[PDB]
């Protein structure tokens, strides 16, 4: 119970654009009170596939979201797909979908939802991270905390990029951020 | 302090003193992966010649320091810029009842990070992150973390914050930063 | 065994362009399903020690590899010593090597070892530490999972810089990542 994931394998499991068009990697790990996460994306198919924004100059950013309940469990609207989101269980996931998993949850507290009190930016964390492994192809990975409605908790995935990629796939190099948890 | 959380805890309170009292929440959360402190930073200015740069009608102003300085026992000193009221191990979203008393497991290591002297200073022991204000793309400011380099404690945690584009009124509260550092025990 | 490492010293351990010309310093920490790693690098000797590109404008760039065994023992071929890795004892590490750390290593699936297979780039984490602690002075520490032969499992860092950097020491500043484990 200490680990919540996708499974390390590349099997689509998201839908961004079309049905399981990508495989979202990530690893949930409780450290206590911060849960260390470790994120990459594999876009498989679909129209961010293969990016060339000589042909389409507006494609340049798009949003995968985490969508929780009270108990911690997946939302069928997340982009994330809830058959294999769950705990570990060697390179795999228990046999049972899980019932509770507050304790991964992000803090209402440090990252509270959408209100008429003022907004602050600590629910955020920006990191880049490199398409194809190629070091002169940053992407920059926006992560947020609690902003998305119709849920008690949310982590949410923008990913966009500056540059005029010409055919460049959409896969990333990995990223390890962290947050305060819940519980 | 086998997995223990030390914290500010999470609210929006000034707990911080930059240029005046209370003028910012720090937010800091050090939790114990064993001989290494994972640990979560974020800054909310509220108050005070740091709340609103503007660079333009003041173009030096461009850094500031937060220093948490620690006796041998872990414990935070009052001399400080984060205060010591609400800097203590976790319980639920506060803090236990008591004060604490010990935490040299959570203290940056000395033979990693050496207090100042005549031997080189090496590198190793700085980290530096960006982080963003108000959450914005276009709004980066530099996170220089450094261990063990004040005087007057036997270890310290010090935060310096810098920016190089010319922001005009940008309110400096700012996105999280998480890193690690090594355990003295 | 919770943390393998280096000892924090300033001794040298590692060999990049001729014996003991370096200190890394490496810590590995494991939290359950995911290493929690900080690195830093002293060159204290011989070519990568004083950077002048005016001089050598094509010394850009060095790799220090760590290759394991299949029970996550440190291999010679290394560019650390092995006398200089074990787990953590106080400040110093246990007195006899050890013989197992296979919950170390980058888990296979995540990071598979090259194939006739695509290669995604999620076994690459970039990072950018800064030469003598100045922010004008970044150098990118690019780190990669499971990728050389000659083992069974490897992680290395290469590092890099596109600056001309004029009579510049080589010891930077410390990143931290974290990676998949195998076990
Ligand atoms: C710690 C850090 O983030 N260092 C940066 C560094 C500093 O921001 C800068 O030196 C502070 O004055 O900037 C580096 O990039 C320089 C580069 O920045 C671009 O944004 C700008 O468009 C360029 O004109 C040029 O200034 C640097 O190398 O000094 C990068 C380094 O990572
Ligand atoms: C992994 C990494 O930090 N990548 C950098 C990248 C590399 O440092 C560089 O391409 C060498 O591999 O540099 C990036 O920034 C570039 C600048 O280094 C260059 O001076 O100017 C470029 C545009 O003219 C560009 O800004 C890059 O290639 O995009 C930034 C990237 O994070
Ligand atoms: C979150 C992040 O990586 N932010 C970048 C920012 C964004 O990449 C950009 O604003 C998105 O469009 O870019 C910053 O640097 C800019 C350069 O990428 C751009 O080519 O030139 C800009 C000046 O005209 C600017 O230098 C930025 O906006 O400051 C850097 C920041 O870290
Ligand atoms: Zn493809
Ligand atoms: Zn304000
Ligand atoms: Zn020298």
């Amino acid at each position: 119970t200490r680990t919540l994931w996708t499974t390390p394998d590349t099997s689509p499991n998201c839908t961004i654009a079309q049905d399981k068009d990508s495989k979202l990697t990530l690893v949930l790990t409780k450290c206590g009170s911060q849960i260390l996460a470790n994120v990459s994306l594999i876009v498989v198919a679909g129209k961010y596939h293969i990016i060339n924004n000589k042909t389409n100059p507006k494609i340049k950013s798009f949003t995968i979201k985490l969508l929780f309940n009270k108990n911690g469990v997946l939302l069928d609207n997340s982009n994330l797909g809830k058959a294999y989101w769950n705990f570990r269980s060697g390179n795999s996931n228990v046999s049972t979908a899980y019932e509770k998993a507050i304790g991964f949850m992000p803090n209402l507290v440090a990252y509270p939802k959408p209100s008429n009190s003022k907004k602050y930016a600590r629910d955020i964390v920006y990191g880049t991270i490199y398409l194809g492994g190629k070091p002169d192809q940053p992407a920059v990975i926006k992560t947020t905390f609690n902003q998305e409605t119709g849920c008690e908790y949310s982590i949410t995935f923008n990913f966009s990029w500056s540059k005029t990629y010409e055919n460049v796939e959409f896969e990333t190099t990995s990223f390890t951020f962290s947050y305060i948890a819940q519980e």
